[PDB]
């Protein structure tokens, strides 16, 4: 029995199914009362819905499933048709978001990618037929911020307009991407400060749009 199992489980006992917004407030209950986890949370899950609607992507690449409480956060946002790719190189993870999805009733919307996005990024125009993506949600190991930024641009995946949303700049930081974003030209950026899930300590999400 591992903390993710018991998350899903306390969804299933306690959610309405195929009620996105019910999944989401029982894992921040469940999270809030019993266990800490490294969802996106409701404080910064606020301003993604936010940035969401604002840009309606038809497009959009997730790095980081955990449980799937950000992959729900976004897909039952997305206009009928659009799509939402997940890459999670957890197999125990990516299968308690599959169940996550299953039960909120986003699973014609999101297509896990099992894998680390370093191999699956290369291989997204083939396999998934992507032209380019409309908006890219970072919220894996923070190391890899900006090195699978560069390989986004690398493989053609970003265009004029290209909406990346960054979670965790501030905690547990991710220095190196952020003062790459920012002092970039290929980018615009704009910092939404926030909380880190669950607690008081403050974190933020930083939005760059990629300039071509
Ligand atoms: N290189 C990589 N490729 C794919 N997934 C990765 C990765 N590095 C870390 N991950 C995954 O990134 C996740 C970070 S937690 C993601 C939480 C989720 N975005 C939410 O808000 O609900 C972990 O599940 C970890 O397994
Ligand atoms: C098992 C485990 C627990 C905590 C962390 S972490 O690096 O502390 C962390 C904190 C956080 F608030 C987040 O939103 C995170 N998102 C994505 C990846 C890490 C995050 C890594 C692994
Ligand atoms: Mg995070």
């Amino acid at each position: 029995d591992t903390k993710e199992q018991r998350i899903l489980r306390y969804v299933q006992q306690n959610a309405k199914p195929g009620d996105p917004q019910s999944v989401l407030e029982a894992i921040d209950t469940y999270c809030t009362q019993k266990e800490w986890a490294m969802n996106v949370g409701d404080a910064k899950g606020q301003i993604m819905d936010a940035v969401i609607r604002e840009y309606s992507p038809s497009l959009v690449l997730e790095l980081g499933a955990y449980c799937g409480y950000s992959a729900v956060r976004m897909a039952r946002l997305l206009q009928p048709g659009a799509r939402l790719l997940t890459m999670e190189m957890n197999p125990d993870y990516a299968a308690i978001t599959q169940q996550m999805l299953n039960f909120a009733g986003l699973q014609d919307k999101v297509t896990i990618l099992n894998g680390a996005s370093q191999d699956l990024i290369p291989q997204l125009k083939k396999k998934y037929d992507v032209d380019t993506l409309d908006m890219v949600f970072l919220d894996h190991w923070k190391d890899r911020y900006l090195p699978d930024t560069l390989l986004l641009e690398k493989c053609g995946l970003l265009r004029k307009g290209t909406v990346l949303l960054a979670d965790n700049v501030i905690v547990p930081g991710t220095p190196d991407f952020l003062a790459y974003v920012r002092g970039s030209s290929s980018f615009e950026c704009t910092h939404y400060s926030s909380y880190l899930e669950y607690m008081k300590v403050v974190d933020g999400l930083e939005k760059a749009i990629y300039q071509g």
